[PDB]
């Protein structure tokens, strides 16, 4: 889903984009 191409970038790329 268009929701799995957000989240699922995040599950590996969010934890170095935490301080957003």
């Amino acid at each position: 889903s268009l929701f799995g191409a957000i989240a699922g970038f995040i599950e590996n790329g969010w934890e170095g984009m935490i301080d957003g």
